[PDB]
């Protein structure tokens, strides 16, 4: 089908391919792997260091099987060859992975990594051509409350959610700022990482979200929110919505939080066993009540 | 519910259960579209197989009739034909000699062109899209797929302006100049436009426009429109082999687009 040319590249053209980005600091690195195989055909020297890993094991690694299995389905989906970029108009959404250095399932230490994925074509003949390949620009990201330290006034981010109160979408902001992936918080509940005796407070929230439907964005009181180190943040919070505009019920709430304190443990990235055991029980109870008083039209 | 059995179907429906950490199909609905075979993974089209594995991800899927379930689609068939199929995706558990598996049952349901065998009432061909300030698909309702031909998943990504017929692409500009005007306002109509169906040939959209705005950053976060086809396509099947598949020219009308699209309101 009448394509425009590709722009092959080949081994030793990968050596400097984004050298701008693998100079930026010591935690980036660039990372090349195939289409067909899933195999590493290129990866940046200071990959071992930065994974804490081997030049040897990872030269035979599927990149898959260094993501966090929580992780491996945010890949799949980010790195589809067919919403990528070439490698230079909007183009480039980062996305996020835990990414160890593949050691013996003990000494595997995960560490967050945030990336940025384009698409590439490299070297040999298979039947017909040169490897569909992903370039994928990689670099190690750290908790806000450490070193630098996000300032004060830039800790804030967006979040939005269903009338089932279950999260749609996360601003990149949040994930040095609660330690969470965006994939980890989609799909389930806000009312999960709320403090208990918080909880309650949701319901006033979407009664307002009615009140103000058209209006513009509102303050209540703040709540605790859950970091994934265990500890509490407190999120000062705006709140508004976006009602269908034909059936006009609402589609979604949105909150742009800012928070307000820090936990003690300064890495919201520490490894943390956690009980995920028994505790939908005022969940569903609130879920299923502010589902309900959001179906009252306008 | 833990056992070894079964839930038929009928009709341009079937079931699929398949073995989940392994590979082969354990059961499969004695209706089949197209010669048998005993490999499922393997049916589906080169592009469609990162959706089959996203929707199907053990850990996405609720359990069967519980005391609730989200479509996906694929293509999933000389050598080859492909069909386009809905999908409700469920996990269960069943039994072998190899002492309970992991199990996801699937409900697959043969799609038709709105157009074709029974057609879609007139009344009923709407659908929606929304899409970013820089014209590229956000989300695209399922309701589209018997009417434009195209899966979600080559819809989301890509740009409206594209499938605009070029005669009509320049509304484009002033539909996103009202946008902005009718900012806060319920939809307006403006001049229809014609879209490049998947087989090749085109239909009339008769539509309304909207906008959520963000409520701090006081500019236009996505454009929802919500569309009526008027006319079916010269080609009945809007799934059929598609004729005339390059062209650019669209670059520079979404700069204008994404510029204007900058104003505050």
């Amino acid at each position: 089908g009448r394509l425009e040319d590709v722009t092959v590249y080949s081994l030793e053209d990968l050596t400097a391919l984004a050298s701008e980005h693998t100079s930026k600091n010591t935690d980036t690195f660039a990372a090349v792997f195939s289409f067909l195989s899933g195999r590493l055909v290129h990866i940046s020297e200071q990959a071992a260091l930065i994974l804490n890993s081997k030049r040897g094991f990872l030269k035979s690694v599927h990149f898959v099987d260094l993501l966090a299995p929580q992780d491996v389905r945010a890949f799949y989906a980010h790195t589809a060859p067919t919403q990528l970029p070439f490698w230079n108009c909007a183009p480039a959404k980062p996305f996020f992975c835990r990414i160890c250095g593949g050691g013996d399932r003990e000494k595997r230490h995960y560490s967050p990594f945030r990336i940025l994925p384009y698409l590439v074509h490299v070297h040999s003949s298979a039947q017909p051509e040169p490897e569909p390949c992903c370039l994928t620009l990689v670099e190690k990201i750290h908790s806000g409350y450490e070193a630098p330290r996000i300032p004060v006034d830039k800790r804030i981010f967006t979040t939005t959610h269903t009338p089932g109160c279950v999260f749609l979408e996360v601003d990149e902001r949040a994930v040095p700022l609660l330690g969470y992936l965006p994939q980890d918080l989609i799909g389930t509940s806000i009312l999960t990482y709320l403090h208990p005796e918080d909880r309650p407070l949701m319901v006033a929230i979407h009664q307002k979200v009615l009140k103000y439907a058209g209006h513009p964005p509102f303050e209540h009181s703040p709540v605790r929110f859950c970091t994934q180190n265990g500890e509490y943040v407190i999120l000062d919070s705006s709140w508004s919505s976006f009602v269908n505009p034909w059936s006009r019920k609402v589609s979604f709430i949105i909150g742009r939080h800012k928070v307000r304190t820090s936990p003690l443990n300064e890495d919201v990235f520490a490894t943390r066993i956690k009980k995920a055991a028994s505790n939908d029980k005022d969940i569903a109870e609130l879920q299923e009540q502010i589902h309900k008083l959001l179906l009252q039209p306008v």
